[PDB]
């Protein structure tokens, strides 16, 4: 498809899930060849793996002393809509979490797309690859379309779940919310994170129950969200991606490990 930007500036705002601080975004149109980048305090931070500074419970980027936490959800939405040129100005320290899903970003951006004049140079996975870490695994292989499967094995009533995204089914993952388990939240807070987490933006699960009065949006909401996360992290390759991916219990750290291995393989087709 064609490279795309946004027609008009778009703004979003609200608390960040990890900092608990209120932040604001302004998404700016950009010309062909710009790529996706963030902007904070006069500094541009490209949405690329080289700028990753943290991957525990979120994917965070930084450059020249400026940091932005939790880029994965806005990047996933941009990846899914194939927005390729845009500046995300951040006033604050984190992307707003909103309702925990990509829905608000997705609906607003989808109605505000501007087609541009050259085609997208997709990052096309050229051969099979597997990355592993402590029982977790992610595999990628060539595909003309983006296909992403996540399989989880949860230590509560959910047990084993898997979900597969394919192109055309974007609406199946952009409403799936971030989630946490009650027995893990104390640790997360103790290590300086989750300060903005609440039942308003997080699906909170116990061994045998759901805390949110509204319940789950889908019986497999957690693995839908994990697919959504992975698609955001994959955009750190710097272009929309064509490939078939399977993640078993993956998280941001493993996702970024995969991205870095893929990028290394193709640095001399991509940089040209
Ligand atoms: C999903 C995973 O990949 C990941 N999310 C997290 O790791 C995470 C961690 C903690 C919290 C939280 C919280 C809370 C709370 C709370 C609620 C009610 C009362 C008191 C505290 C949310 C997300 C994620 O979505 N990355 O994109
Ligand atoms: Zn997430």
């Amino acid at each position: 498809g064609l490279e795309k930007t946004v027609k008009e500036k778009l703004s979003f705002e609200g608390v960040g899930i990890h900092t608990g601080e209120y932040s604001k975004l302004i998404i700016h149109p950009e010309k062909e060849g710009t790529g996706i980048r963030f902007f904070k305090n006069g500094v541009y931070i490209p949405a690329r793996h080289e700028f990753v500074v943290h991957t525990n419970h979120s994917t965070d980027l930084g450059f020249k002393g400026q940091r932005i936490k939790t880029v994965e959800h806005i990047l996933s939405v941009l990846h899914l809509l194939e927005i390729t040129n845009v500046t995300i100005e951040v006033i604050g320290n984190e992307i707003p979490i909103l309702d925990g899903s990509g829905w608000e970003f997705y609906e607003a951006i989808r109605k505000n797309i501007l087609n541009q004049n050259r085609e997208i140079d997709y990052f096309v996975v050229e051969e099979p690859i597997i990355v592993e870490d402590e029982g977790r695994l992610i595999k990628a292989e060539p595909s003309d379309t983006l296909e992403v499967t996540y399989e989880g094995e949860f230590k509560n009533f959910l047990g084993r779940q898997k979900f597969t995204f394919v192109e055309g089914n974007e609406e199946e993952i952009v409403l799936a919310r971030t989630f946490a388990f009650d027995w893990e939240i104390e640790h997360i807070k103790k290590v300086g994170l989750g300060k903005g987490g609440s039942l308003k933006n997080t699906l909170v699960l116990g061994k045998d129950k759901v805390y949110n009065p509204e319940g789950l949006r889908y019986e497999n909401e957690p693995v839908r969200h994990k697919v959504f996360d992975l698609i955001g992290d994959l955009y750190l390759l710097g272009s929309p991606v064509k490939g078939k991916f399977y993640s078993f219990r993956g998280g941001h750290s493993l996702n970024v490990k995969l991205v870095k291995e893929l990028a290394k393989k193709q640095k001399l087709t991509r940089d040209l």
